[PDB]
This record gives C-alpha cells, structure tokens and sequence, in this order.
RNA sequence: CGCGGGUAAGACCGCGUGGAGGCCCGAACCCACUUAGGUUGAAGACUGAGGGGAUGAGCUGUGGGUAGGGGUGAAAGGCCAA
RNA sequence: ACAAACCAGUGAGAAGCGACUGUUUACUAAAAACACAGGUCCGUGCGAAGUCGCAAGACGAUGUAUACGGACUGACGCCUGC
RNA sequence: ACUAUAACCAUCCUAAGGUAGCGAAAUUCCUUGUCGGGUAAGUUCCGACCUGCACGAAUGGCGUAACGACUUCUCAACUGUC
RNA sequence: AUGGUUUGGCACCUCGAUGUCGGCUCGUCGCAUCCUGGGGCUGGAGCAGGUCCCAAGGGUUGGGCUGUUCGCCCAUUAAAGC
RNA sequence: CGGCCAACUACGUGCCAGCAGCCGCGGUAAUACGUAGGGUCCGAGCGUUGUCCGGAAUUACUGGGCGUAAAGAGCUCGUA
RNA sequence: GGGAGACUGGAAUUCCUGGUGUAGCGGUGGAAUGCGCAGAUAUCAGGAGGAACACCGGUGGCGAAGGCGGGUCUCUGGGCAGUAACUGACGCUGAGGAGCGAAAGCGUGGGGAGCGAACAGGAUUAGAUACCCUGGUAGUCCACGCCGUAAACGGUGGGUACUAGGUGUGGGUUUCCUUCCUUGGGAUCCGUGCCGUAGCUAACGCAUUAAGUACCCCGCCUGGGGAGUACGGCCGCAAGGCUAAAACUCAAAGGAAUUGACGGGGGCCCGCACAAGCGGCGGAGCAUGUGGAUUAAUUCGAUGCAACGCGAAGAACCUUACCUGGGUUUGACAUGCACAGGACGCCGGCAGAGAUGUCGGUUCCCUUGUGGCCUGUGUGCAGGUGGUGCAUGGCUGUCGUCAGCUCGUGUCGUGAGAUGUUGGGUUAAGUCCCGCAACGAGCGCAACCCUUGUCUCAUGUUGCCAGCACGUUAUGGUGGGGACUCGUGAGAGACUGCCGGGGUCAACUCGGAGGAAGGUGGGGAUGACGUCAAGUCAUCAUGCCCCUUAUGUCCAGGGCUUCACACAUGCUACAAUGGCCGGUACAAAGGGCUGCGAUGCCGUGAGGUGGAGCGAAUCCUUUCAAAGCCGGUCUCAGUUCGGAUCGGGGUCUGCAACUCGACCCCGUGAAGUCGGAGUCGCUAGUAAUCGCAGAUCAGCAACGCUGCGGUGAAUACGUUCCCG
RNA sequence: UCGAAGGUGGGAUCGGCGAUUGGGACGAAGUCGUAACAAGGUAGCCGUACCGGAAGGUGCGGCUGGAUCACCUCC
C-alpha cells in the first residue's frame, strides 16, 4: 500500500509517522484500496486547544472512506485518525459475516423490510375451523357443443364451467388450458371425434374424473392446490366441481 | 443399650452400662535397627548393651502336599538340606 | 537426699518419601523397595475364561457377571488435558 | 509514548505440539544459579524467583491429619564426643 | 636452562592381589623464608612500608559450610610458608 | 472588589508566572494572575489555619423514605 | 395441572433384524467436512430402549413461594359457599430460629432415545478460542442425600376498615322475567383481568387486587467507586454461600420526561439514484492544475461532495507579492506645522546592468503679504500582497430551488416544551380540500421579469424584392415597391376556458375538441430560517499584534516553467461509419479608430507592401463555416493511421522569444491494436459529433472559460438493491 | 498463712518489617481486539457450569428493564 501524505507548514516528522501509522491499516479493509491520501495542517491562531487537523480518505473498492481529527500534536492527531478510520472500515465492511446477521432470518418469525412478502391467496383464508359449503350452483345442464359451452363461459366470467357435453352425454367442464388455449375433462375420458365437433383450438384431459367422499375431495384439494376438483361424488354417484369460494368457504356445484 | 434434657416427633446434647480395635505401654514368644567384642572365634553368622512387634496379615507343635528348566516366592535373581 | 537400691518415655520445630499395621535379599543392603484397603481397563454365559496335565482328570468352585481371572495405579481431598 | 520484555502478528513442519498443577526438585550440567531467613562465620536446610541441559497428570499430577529402628536441617536438656 | 610438585606420552614393573581420596596419630628432609635474626638501596624525612641479599635454630591458632584436597568466610596471631 | 458576596478601571504577562471555598480564570486587547489608581467591609485590629454546632428535613421523636432514583428478606411456620 | 406412591397407553425420534430398491443422501445465505456405493436415503414388516406427554390448552385453575396438566387406582393438604349448631377475643405481626426453596453444580448406585457445556473437524473472517454445519463427553432421567443461590419480579412485606363506577372471566348460593330451554336478568360471597373518578406521584403511572385515606408489627436505605471485596467467623465433600470493613479517589453517580441526531427499525414518497441504453475516464502521447522531491527562490491562498483548465478573462520584462546583488530613506506616494528661495521642472552629454550620480542650455506667475514647486533641514506622518477569515464587515459556496423555517393570541404541562405545522385525500410544492384546541400571520412555494414558439396592428433603412423599368455579368447591382421575410414598438393569444368520466360534487385527476402552443408549454433571473467557526485579513475595508534605516520603496538578472514519481481535469489518436486529393451547398451570434482592415501585387506559407470602405443591418471579419453531398485514390498493414520527439531553415509581436511565445516550410516518424479493479455524464433538439465568435490580450501557453449555431440518436419493464 | 518485686512455661491479643506475589484508582497521545448502547449488526440481563490473549463464547432455567411485523382482499 502506498500513501500520500500533503501535510502544511511546520510538522517535522509528521509525514513519516501517519505513512507508517495509516499504511498498517490494508489489512483490516477487506476490499483492495486505491490512493489512499492523509493531509495534515495547523491552525494559525494560538488560541485553539487543539490546533493541528489531520484528514484522511481512501478508496477502498470505490467506496470513499473519509476521517477527519484534531489533535495537540502530530502524533496524537495521527493517532486518532488511526482509530477512526479502523472504526469507518470496521463500519463498511459488506463481506458476509458483517452483513449474515442482517439478512431475513426464519419463516414468519421477525419482519425486516426486504423480508420475503406473505403469500395470500385470492380467498379469504377462513381456515378448516367452520369452512363449510355455503354456495351451491346448478346452473345449466341442458345438452351444449363446445363452441357454446364456451360462449357460457365467456360472459359469466368464470374460469371454469360445467355443463353436460352434446355427443357423449357426459358431464364434463371446461377451463382456460393457459396458453395451450382450453381444456376439456369428461366424467369418463373419450376423443374428439365422438366429443362433438368444435371450432375452438382446445385439448382434452385424458385422465378421468376419479369417484371419492365429500371430505376426500376436501382433503385433495387442500393437499392438491388447484382451483378445482372435478370428480363423481361416491355417495351420489354424479359430477360435481368443488372450487375455493370468495369467501373461504367450498363452491360445490351440483346437478 | 438405659436415664435425663430437647422437639409435634426427631436430629442433637449430658450422664451412666457396654468392652471394639491388623489400638497404646510393656514380660514370655517372634524378629534383627545401632554399636562394641569376636573375625586360625565359645559359634562355618554368635555374644554384651540398647531396639521393633507383642489379640494378630500373630507365633508355634504334630501329621501331610507342591521337585529342577520345575516347585515356591507380600518379589530380594530370594529359598528348595552350611 | 523420702518413685532413696533394682526397675523405669528425652522433648520441641521444619522439609522429602511412603497414607497407615505389616513383608523383604537365612550369612555385609529393612528402605523411599513389595504388599495392602481403594480405582480403572480387558477377558469370561458355565465340565465358563485362566492354569497343571500327551489324554482322562483336576483347581477355578461344590462358585454363576454385585462371580472369577489378568494388567496398571495405590488411603483420603481437587483432579486426571491434546 | 526512554529502556526493557512481548499481550499481538507472520511463517515452516507434525498425529498433536505439554493444559491444570509443580519447579536449583530423590530430576538443574553450568551451580556454592539470584534474593530473603537462620549462624560470629551455612557448598547442607527453609521461603521465593523461573533461565525446566533433561517435571508433568493412573509408568498418575499437586497436597494431606496420623504413622516411620527411612533421609536432611535447627533448638532446649544432657553428658570424657572434645 | 633445573625439577619430576600438575595434567601428559611410553608401557619396563606386578592380574597364582602393589588399598583407591580426604581426616586422625606420628614423623623426617629441602629452602625457592610466613614471623623472629643480620644487612643494602630507597621513587626512605621519622613511622611504616617497597624491593633485594645472608639466614632452616624454633614456631607457624581455633572454628562455620563441603566427603572433601581446594576454596570462601568468622575471630584472632609475631606469623597463620611452599 | 466574576457569582454566592458590599465594592471596576488601566498597565505588565500570555496555557507561562500564577489564582482558587465551589463553579472555574492564565491562548498579546484578564473587572478571576502581578502592580497601580478607585472602591467597599471592618478598625487596634484585620485575615489564614485547627476544632465544635448551624445551614444538613443529610439518622427525619418534633421532622425522611423503599414500583423505576439507595432501600420489601425467595416464601412460610413460629420463640422472646 | 395442590402433593406423594404404584401400575399402565399411543404418536414420534434413535438403533437392530428381514424384504423392495437404486446412486446419491444430508446441510446452508452458498458450500464443505459427514454418511453411501461393502447397498445409503426412501418404503414395508418385526423387535429393543429411553425421555416428553400434540389436540383439550387460554392471560383459564391450584399452590405460601419455587412451581404444577397422557390415563387409572391408593394415601393426603388447602380453599370457597350456605346453615349459623358450637367455644367465647382464643386475633395480628414476629428479632433470632426452623422448614420449603427454579436451574445449574457435588457424592454413591443405576439408566442413557433425543438434546447437548467441554472437545474435534467444516465454513465465514485480516484474525475466528463465536455466531452457521457435521460428530460429540459430562449433564438433562431414576433412588437416596448435599448446596441454598435467580431479572427467586407485580422490581410493590403481613393484617384490618373506608373511598365513583363500567365491562370480561372462574367457583358457590338465591329473587324476579319465565320459555323456566336461555351468559334471561337481578342480588350476594370469594378470585382473576381491562378501562377509568376523586386522590397520590418528579414523571411515567397506580387507582376497591392502591403506589389513596389511617392504625399495629417486621425488614431494609443514608453520594458513586473501592466492595458485597479483604481480614476474622459460621456452614459446605467441593464449587462456594452468609455476616461484613478500611485506606485511597471522584463532584458526581442516578430516575422520569422534552427537542434533536442516528439505526445494518418500520411506513409513505422523491432525484440520471438505481434498472434499460449511448458516450466516455482508468491503458498511450501531449496541454493544464495539484501533491511530493529539488532549489538561492521554486511567492501566496484553495484540500470529498462544495480543492485540484480553482483566485490566474493571458507569469519573457512589467505583472510579482519569491531569490541574488546593487540604491534609498519623511521615504515610490499623500496632507499638516516651520527656516531659506526663485526655481521646480524639463532638454541633450558622460559613467553605470539599471536604479542613480554628474556635466552642459531654460527659467515662475501672485504681489509685498505672500500663495502654487521643490530643495534640504526637519517634525507630525506615510508605507506593509507582515500575522490572526477561531475578533470581524462586505462578498461567495454548499445542503438546495429541496419544501421547509417561525411568530402573535389562545389551550395543555410544575418545567424543558407541545398544538397550530398532526390525521384522510391531492399536488412539482406547508399547493389545495375535508376534518381538527386551535384562530391567524410572516419568510419560503406559485405569480409579477427576460427569452423562445403563433397571430394582429404600426413599420420601410444600411433590411426584403412579389409585381414593374435599367441593368452586365457581378450580384437588389441600380430606379422603384409594404406584397412575403426581417428589424422593433403596441396588442391578442392558455385561463382546466369547453365537453365526457372519475371523484365527499371537494381539492384534484383521466380522456376528447379547439388552438401555434393543454394542463407550473421550453429554458433562464430569482436561493426561506439556518448548517459546515466552509472560503476570502492577497478585490476592498477593518479591531488587535508586529516592521519602520526595515517585513517599506527603486532597479538589473533570475524564479513562479525546476522532475526518480503520484493524483485530477481535458485534447489528439489507435482508423475503412476512415486518410488524402478535386469539385460543390446551407447558420446563428459577436467584434472593430490610432482598430477591423478589402481589391491588387510579392512569397509555397506563415507572412510582406499597400491602403478602398467603415464608429459601422452599409465596410471589414471574406461573398462568411465545417460536418455534409459528388468524383478519384488508398485496401486492413503499426499502414497513405497516429502525431510525439528531434535536426535544419523562416515569419510576426515585443527594447528583448536562451532559461520561457505562437505560427510557417523541409526532413525525422515514438507510444498507441479500444484500455484491469473501479468510475463519470446524459431522458430530446438531449447525449454524440462539426465549425464559428467573444472576454483577458503587444504577442501568445486557448486543447481552458463564456456564448452561437449544423447534423442529430438509443432507452426507461419498475423502485428490490447503491447514493442523497 | 497471705503477701509486692523477680524467675520459669505454655498460650491469647494488638501492631511493624518481610524476599516474592494479588487485585484496586488515576494517567491527551502506546499495542491487541468490538463486548454493550439504534433489532449495536448473534436481543439484552440474572443464577450456575465449562472454555478462551482480552473484552467474551456456549450449555440449562428465568425476566422484559427487548425492536419489527408492510399488504391483509369476506364481511
């Protein structure tokens, strides 16, 4: 490490001692430091306590770490300067184990500003506790095509939307397929030609609505996470679609 | 163990009965620490003064067992007929 | 001169070693050496492990892992690091 | 920040580099190490320092009441040891 | 240049045996003299020394520490000889 | 003779010499240092030191407190 | 869930055994030690063992306190309510004393699944005896005993009586709604919380569960350290516990609350702050400034933003304040008190580097009292770029053109202080609206000013020329003309003015029409209270101190330009989006009298001669430019790139270009191949690139500064990170 | 007989010195680190135990005299 010192008027010495004293201090910044510079002066009037000034600024990896004391004499305000830039760089570290204990810790525990955001889904939560099914549509099941099946769906505004198909006189739904366009799940899966014929770009589900409980179908989608579950109910052996509600309660729809 | 004091009861504290201990002093008995004598000796390991243990891991009597590259050894290369 | 003869503890302070009583080179060494009560480790599930025996057989033990054998250390106190 | 050492740092090597405790000691050659006590005079003794040639934790480390025909130093009495 | 008083060298001397250091007791000899005795020069004023010649008749202490010889120390003494 | 605490200016000096009961004054322009004027309090006295009481409700009987300033025993039973 | 004892239940972790089964498992912010390939992890079945008891489960119950919940049984303590049968003050407190007393720790004997001091490695770090990871001994567990400490806290000793209430919740008795189901409600006793009177407190706060009003008893405190320490004593196996000083030292240590500041606290916002981009710096040569070194001097000031092409808008001399040397002293220059005068002053010669000295010619007008000039003699005095921007004024920077900073009265608090200035919304804004113990005001914001973008009226010279004539190439050049520009006067025009929609029908906001311009149109001038003892005693002034035969003053020469290096700001390049040559088209602004200076002529070219015309809308700076466009050539090379350095020859200015000017000509032809870590500027006529002009200026170090125009991009998803 | 003084002996108690050695107070500027105060960058403190050049670290139990928890849609 080198050092330039511009020091003014009379100090005899004080160059060598702040060269020596401030050069010892590479190790302790943990970033290469670039130019380092000291400037020492003296204050003219006799009426000051302490009248040298001492400054010192490095470039420690683009980051400018600045000091300035007074002092009675060169060698205790070299001194100073000493602790104080060894405080500023103990300061301005930045390495992992000076930044490790200021890092978003935990799950849920503590809040920091750039802790991870909580996950909200768009239901209101209303936990298992009094979840019940307070909302039980039947809208339509007279026979539909694809084409008007999604026509019904368009301008009620709902993702999904179970009907019963035209040709295979099946309960089926379909859904928004994301950008693969729509998909289409029947009771018991059959291809598009007996499946009756359409215009809209769409693909089928090949797997088949599985038969299961009320509380079985509660417990897969909790533990599935879809936005739906279609399936033959056990005990009345027809369609349904239970959804989330708006209000944390389950949507099951019903012939 | 008993009596008394003490306590809710004790713990505990005094006074007695008791006779424990590889306990103390010290004869027989068993050892052998010091010193002097002896050193062609009274004696092929003793004597005179002192010395240690002396109810025990004690001493001793009679009978018996372990035998040589083996015995036995509270261990010294000790003893196994000077 | 009155424990008049014989008989019959010298005492105190400190340090080292071994805790202590004991045992040891019969015949130049009795000690700080051996042993010891205590501690730890290892082996042994039962005519055990170990030992004496070519084998039978025997001790271990007329015992059974709180028992037996081997090794080191040596009361007791504080400990026993890598 | 006088001088001194070095709380501290760097480096090579190892499996690990001796912690507690003690130290001119039954270990220390230099050595009658240096200081204090004891004596008129102390190469022995006691207390301490640590520079441990070559202490050190069950080949145990450091202490310890009681015990010792063990070793060393001092005192009082006592005496033909003188 | 002397000496064989110091450590040496050789190994002629003894392994069918010549005690190895100090201390005690008892000596004898040399002088390269510590005191006493006789002198010289003094950088000897006297005192007291310094130093050097002659001189071996006599004398040349008791203790502390250490096994010590050696050595240091404590009191002396005419001196505390080699 | 800065404020407590009556009584201010000039010169000399400059973190020195020094002052001081406390707070604190000496860094070329000090009403706090030294000297001069001026002033004030006392006056055959004036100050300093030493000791006791007061102010000190600062051992609180008159006349104090214990949540956070010092202060409720860790909690019960019970002898005088 | 008060305590003790005994028996016993399930989930899960660990380990073992046996199947299926592969190549990873485990761990972190990211990894590595570690486990596994000899069959791990995963999955199933079986077995062994230890510890803790999910849901119930809470500011809910019990207990004197510590503390206490898997289930069942046995033994046992306390509390509450009602009846009030019973005894009849037997009550309260309690020095010492005894007992209980979390966890950790100690002793003996067991047990040991998980966790885990100590201890190993792994990782982070400059260093990690730590935080994180992999293992892991005591211990945590049981039995019998020790110790006797805790933030053992409600930091609140025990008992009693009284002092507004409101509302949760636990337990028990009873009256009335009455279904009598129902927290129906009421009353009452005993607990346990929250909010709030009076009252108390320094305040925070307590407030029927007092920290209120009083009575009885006990414990404890007398400033902070030294110190709950030493000595002595008691207890303890030990760790240690209890009781418990002094010397010395400090002038404070403390409790509550207020205003700031700060935070690797939170929330809401801004800015080329970041993100997306474009061009750079840091690498090379040169110009400039600074540090350091050097020197006789390298004059001085300026040190992050906010010093470092700054004071310096012009250092050969002068400047100049520094050095060497030579002179000078009422002085280089002012003004006053005096004595003598007619000269001061000039002009030539000589000596000197010059200052200066000397020589030669010239000599005052007033008016009698003297005045103007200087001489010397003087005497007051001048003169200092000598010190102190921590004594100052004035001037300036910066936070920051950010939106904030205060005051009057009122109100609250003992007081510092608080409200207003906070809250919701909105804005570029403390801008505005709605609320509100506040009502208003001031400096800040905005507007009023300049420029610019459109139009109207006025306006024609030196400015335009459209329609008419003359023109000679040479063109508004010339007569003429206001028509279009332009020049400069006045005015209009943007005001959410209008419409539609959001909006508290409010501020304000989104879109649309119109217009040249739409929402402070674009850019300027303007910089609140203050901060940083910021800068400037060197623009100037200035208190105090200092020099005064000198730190004043005159002159010559030199220095400020020195150079083994370091930092900063810029310029030129490393080339083909280019170099060179030829032709050719478009600006704005500004300057000019002892200055701009043309035509012509002479030089290759700086330049020389010469002077037309101009104090300038006229003449000159050429009629003005360069990038640009067209044509030719070069052909990817240290080159026809780059220009440094050096040799020679000249021009101009200046008294003088050696130290130390610029430019011109010939030759010479270095580094340099797009530049590490890092870092800067910029949101549209902007960045980039090209040229022109001005100030300072005899000449220039100008590549710097201040302006003018030519050609003219890319990108912005969005505030997580960096700075303010 | 009692009896002052004196002699002998073993203890008590109060002080002084003491080679070496422990801690305390203060000292602008020395060396090594960042422990605490903003969540002080691992929340702090209390009792206890172990470890470490040093502040300190960790294990068990306890206390708040510890900071923050945006947005949060149903109603």
């Amino acid at each position: 490490m080198d050092v330039d010192v511009s020091t003014d008027g009379e100090l005899p010495g004080a160059a060598e001692y702040a060269r020596e004293k401030i050069g010892r201090l590479s190790r302790r910044a943990h970033r290469p430091v670039l130019h380092a510079r000291v400037r020492l002066t003296r204050h003219g009037d006799p009426a000051v306590e302490r009248p040298v000034i001492a400054q010192a600024n490095l470039d420690v990896n683009g980051r400018q770490v600045r000091a300035q004391v007074e002092g009675v004499n060169a060698r205790e305000a070299v001194d100073r300067l000493e602790a104080r830039l060894r405080s500023r760089l103990e300061r301005i570290a930045e390495h992992w184990e000076a930044r490790r204990g200021g890092v978003p810790a935990e799950a849920g525990r503590e809040w920091r500003h750039e802790s991870e955001p909580a996950r909200r889904p768009g239901y209101f939560p209303r936990p298992p506790e009094e979840r019940r099914i307070i909302r039980r549509k039947s809208f339509s099941m007279v026979p539909c095509t694809v084409d008007e099946a999604a026509l019904e769906m368009e301008m009620l505004d709902y993702d999904f939307h179970l009907f019963t198909e035209k040709g295979t006189g099946f309960a089926a739904v379909l859904y928004k397929g994301g950008p693969t366009g729509y998909r289409l799940v029947l009771v018991i899966p059959v291809p598009a030609d007996e499946l009756s014929p359409f215009e809209k770009p769409i693909t089928i589900s090949t797997h088949p609505a599985p038969c299961l409980t009320q509380r079985d179908a509660v417990e897969r989608l909790g533990l599935l996470g879809l936005p739906f579950l279609f399936y033959i109910d056990a005990a009345e052996g027809r369609a349904s679609v239970i959804y989330r509600r708006y209000d944390g309660h389950y949507g099951l729809i019903t012939p």
